[PDB]
């Protein structure tokens, strides 16, 4: 048998994407996201909506999902499928039609249990749009993501780079479009409503000016 | 075998999601729901037909899948997909799209039995939108919550909170936009046309005036 | 084991959804439908059609999904999902969208085998709409259901009610749009074009007047 | 047991839909196909494309679902589900959008292994549509149906009926749009582009004059 | 047992579809794409995306999926469902909409282990236009086909035909419409943003002038 062949069996004959990966269900599942700006596409002011096309890339630990490598020809990290494997529900509010967004097969592990999904995100956000200086218009519109169900001892999100560094990240922008990326803040904060539940969500602001 | 994995065993090894999950079958299935507008996209005089992105939670009782947690290290409460598991076929009339609504993958359950849901709702209604004081309009628009094929006797349909905190949630709305809500008014009616079935419906009255 | 449960397992677990629901394959399965129009949402003279929100409801016989109560707590029906069954193809023809349409999850089933089928159709018609009359405009679309494959050998179409109290059914309509419903007459005819097939179609003609 | 649930375990549990259904891999798989234009909901100059509501039915022999109808109840042919069985890759290039079209469940199936598949096809069509006559224009737009990846010497298609029969149906057209067709020409046509391989295409000319 | 059964058992009973089909993991899994442009449907410079309709198709070793030919009958070559085997996560970036193509069932595989695999793209790509040279104006859009997730040493991209066959490939093109066809120029450049992370990527620069 193939070293891979039999990782693959290894990890996933014992193995069952219902539950969160986690050996004691006291710890929560820390997820760490990152966000680059691709393009954006439109900047709808008569329907207080905008596209952007946006590179999104996350990775938590799956405490089920480990091995050492020396017993499979030293692998290190593989490739699976999404869909057989525990997946968190962090999803972008504000949001008005993802669809758009095909479904990427794959997803990167590695022996530790870390799991890196890397996955683009057509989202449309509804936000204020005010068209006050529209010559010279400057928008700031907002993206942010939360564990849609699971609270703050379930799910907590963090940032993969520091702050800094992807507030000032252009590298990969279309910088040919009508609209000029000037940064992407992040910012996290407590959502609470309840008296005793308490989600965490990371906002990135899309600041914008045109040209 | 961590606690996690033993209770998802236990509880979903011996159970099928097509029985309405109720131990004697002469009892009704009651089911608590809340609304919250999150936003008021698009209302549309033309087509007599307004679009609105709603938080939409539920929360019902399944007899099968309730356990004592001191048997499973003091779990009180995990996550499965909603997929696994019965849930009611609740569904709003007067509905027009609802396809831009993406499917929850989790569902979180306690001990007692009780099944809670979250998901978003970017349903477009349509109701009559007259537009006679148009520099002052005020529109009223309703939503009924229904289970569209069970009657009383399967299915009935409760309030979450009380009337009063919902009727005056302003809590999240998006209040930057063309539409102002005034009010969310719930109300209960048995719906029947046959002269033997009876089914249970919420009205949500979503009243908004231009500004 | 539950009443419930021991029915679900008693009928699902020697039954497949391949075959028509008959002992004897000489006898057709006939299905009896009905037709509630609970809006006219668009009516386009441009395009050459009309968009109507209908409640459709059906009814056939499984002879398979049958069961003496007295053995089951005097269960006398139950629901379990539609995908778990044979459903017939009965289809709208002169369809051109019909994707706006959810899909039901359940369907009501009783002890001498019928089953009940309720779902809502959003579907878009092309018919000749002429505005020679415009201001007083009285347009006539029609709706044919069909057994698309099946033959009247293997699918025969009949009506829930009396052609009458259809005829004149105006109950749930939402009547404060653009346009009024006069009535939706039904009608039988069976459609050949090969030498040997004959194919069993119910036609509903929505009859409709500007104001 | 009852007879058709016979035929059905004999014929599918013993079959599997990854294979092409022939006895011999050396034989290709005829497939007679047929076109009926239904409707002719749009003719977009700007965009050069037109809409075509046409039904579709096609035939092919699964040499391993075949029977002696004496040893079940004299069953002479029989349904079951589409996706049950092989299926030909038979797709209509020059295609824009074809997402309308409903999947049809079931299929006709004989005892000789004969399969016949009724379905509806929405598609739209990119063609070359001159505006020169515009008064009395006369378009000439093509619908060409291939097996997307089968060489000839696996996938062959044929007509159902003689060509000058198919060339003058008018039988179900609805004859009361802006267009009028004047005929749906055929033409059988060897397509080759790399030295060894070559598949097999029928063009279908839809032939419409304004009026 | 037919030939064709036989060979898809002995594949397919010991193959699973998650694990990448390499025998030796330190092994890339390279790939060869090649694109043909069969029409250009739209040039939207207002929203600054253009709509291209070409047949692609790709090819790639499955090291698992190999066999003698005189064990089954000579058999060279046959087709299975792309889902039933690994397919690669060739993407292409700036993308804008891709769901308007259909999934191919079908993928042809010979006895060596290659697998070929035919498909269509309807994808809509954002790219700079500029309307300065209108009337003559000339343009320059251009698609990059990445494995999304793998890195060079799981997944490269090479070309099937020679760069310059490929480059003044106008054998398919719909040579009718506003738009005509100058070249189809190929460029392969190993994209990496990480410090250890390196991608391969092979841009085609579709070379368009209006008429
Ligand atoms: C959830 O994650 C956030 C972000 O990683 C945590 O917030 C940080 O916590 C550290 C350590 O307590 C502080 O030094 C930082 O100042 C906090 N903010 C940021 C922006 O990093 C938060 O504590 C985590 N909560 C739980 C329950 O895990
Ligand atoms: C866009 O909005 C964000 C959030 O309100 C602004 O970010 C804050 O700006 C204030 C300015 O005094 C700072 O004090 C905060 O620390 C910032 N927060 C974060 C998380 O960075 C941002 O400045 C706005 N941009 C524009 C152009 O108005
Ligand atoms: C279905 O649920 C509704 C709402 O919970 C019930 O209606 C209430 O019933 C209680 C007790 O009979 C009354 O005190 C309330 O006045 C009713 N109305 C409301 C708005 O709460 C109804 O009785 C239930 N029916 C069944 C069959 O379970
Ligand atoms: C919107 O419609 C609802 C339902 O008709 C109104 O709610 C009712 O208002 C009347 C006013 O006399 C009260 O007597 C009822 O008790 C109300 N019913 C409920 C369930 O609250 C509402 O007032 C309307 N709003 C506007 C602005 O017209
Ligand atoms: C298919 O169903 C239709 C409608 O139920 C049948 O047509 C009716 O048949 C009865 C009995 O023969 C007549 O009394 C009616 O006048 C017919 N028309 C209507 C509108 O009811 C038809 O006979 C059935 N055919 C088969 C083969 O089952
Ligand atoms: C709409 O079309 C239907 C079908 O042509 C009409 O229904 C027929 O009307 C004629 C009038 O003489 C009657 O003799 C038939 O018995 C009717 N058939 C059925 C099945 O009811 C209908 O009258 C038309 N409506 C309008 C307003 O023109
Ligand atoms: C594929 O099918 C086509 C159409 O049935 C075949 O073309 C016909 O072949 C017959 C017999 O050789 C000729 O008499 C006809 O003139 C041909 N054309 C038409 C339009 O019928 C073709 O030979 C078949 N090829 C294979 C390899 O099966
Ligand atoms: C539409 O195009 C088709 C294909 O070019 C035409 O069909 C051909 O017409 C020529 C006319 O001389 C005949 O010689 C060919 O035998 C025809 N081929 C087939 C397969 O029928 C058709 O005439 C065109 N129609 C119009 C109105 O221009
Ligand atoms: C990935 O594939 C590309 C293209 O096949 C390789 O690039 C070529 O490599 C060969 C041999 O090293 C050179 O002769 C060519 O000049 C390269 N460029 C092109 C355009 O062919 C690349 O080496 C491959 N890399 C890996 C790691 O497999
Ligand atoms: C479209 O853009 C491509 C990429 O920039 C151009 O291709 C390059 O053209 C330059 C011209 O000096 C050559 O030196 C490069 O070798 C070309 N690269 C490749 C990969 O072919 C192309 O010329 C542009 N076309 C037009 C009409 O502007
Ligand atoms: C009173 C109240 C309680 C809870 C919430 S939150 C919410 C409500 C419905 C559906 C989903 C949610 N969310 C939970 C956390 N993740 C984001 C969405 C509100 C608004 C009011
Ligand atoms: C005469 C008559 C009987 C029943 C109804 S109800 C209905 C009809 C068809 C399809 C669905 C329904 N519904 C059932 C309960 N849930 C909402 C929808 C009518 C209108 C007339
Ligand atoms: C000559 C001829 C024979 C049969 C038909 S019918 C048809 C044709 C193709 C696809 C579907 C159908 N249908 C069968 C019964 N159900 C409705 C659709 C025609 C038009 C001509
Ligand atoms: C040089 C060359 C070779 C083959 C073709 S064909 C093709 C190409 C890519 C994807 C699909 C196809 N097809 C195969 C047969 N069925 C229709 C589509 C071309 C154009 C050029
Ligand atoms: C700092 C940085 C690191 C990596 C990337 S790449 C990327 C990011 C997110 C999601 C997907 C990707 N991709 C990986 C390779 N395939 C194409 C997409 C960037 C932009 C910045
Ligand atoms: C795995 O790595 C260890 C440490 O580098 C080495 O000793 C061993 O030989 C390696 N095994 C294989 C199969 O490469
Ligand atoms: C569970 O809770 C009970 C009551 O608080 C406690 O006595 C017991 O030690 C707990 N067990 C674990 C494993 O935490
Ligand atoms: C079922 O119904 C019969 C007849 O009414 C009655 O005699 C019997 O006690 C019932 N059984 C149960 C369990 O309700
Ligand atoms: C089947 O058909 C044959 C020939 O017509 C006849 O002899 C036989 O009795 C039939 N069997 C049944 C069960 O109808
Ligand atoms: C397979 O091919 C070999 C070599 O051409 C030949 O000797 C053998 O007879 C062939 N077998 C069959 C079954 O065609």
């Amino acid at each position: 048998r193939p070293a891979l062949l039999r990782l693959s069996d290894y990890l996933l004959t014992n193995y069952r994407k219902g539950v969160r990966p986690v050996r004691d269900w006291r710890k929560p599942t820390t997820v760490s996201i990152d966000v680059i700006v691709y393009a954006i596409l439109n900047v709808d002011e008569k329907n207080q909506v905008l596209t952007t096309y946006i590179w999104y890339r996350q990775y938590w630990t799956d405490e089920f999902l480990q091995w050492n490598p020396e017993d499979f020809d030293n692998i290190t990290k593989l490739s699976i499928p999404t869909d057989s494997i525990w997946v968190p529900d962090i999803l972008i509010n504000e949001f008005v039609d993802v669809g758009k967004s095909p479904n990427i097969p794959y997803v990167y592990i590695r022996h530790q249990g870390e799991v890196q999904n890397y996955k683009p995100l057509q989202v449309v956000t509804a936000c204020s749009l005010d068209i006050y200086n529209f010559p010279f218009d400057v928008q700031n519109c907002s993206l942010t993501f939360t564990s849609w169900l699971h609270t703050i001892q379930d799910i907590n999100i963090s940032l993969w780079r520091l702050p800094e560094k992807v507030k000032s990240d252009r590298s990969v922008f279309m910088n040919q479009g009508e609209w000029e990326l000037l940064g992407v803040l992040p910012y996290f904060r407590e959502f609470s409503m309840e008296s005793s539940n308490y989600y965490a969500e990371m906002k990135f602001y899309v600041v914008i000016r045109r040209r």
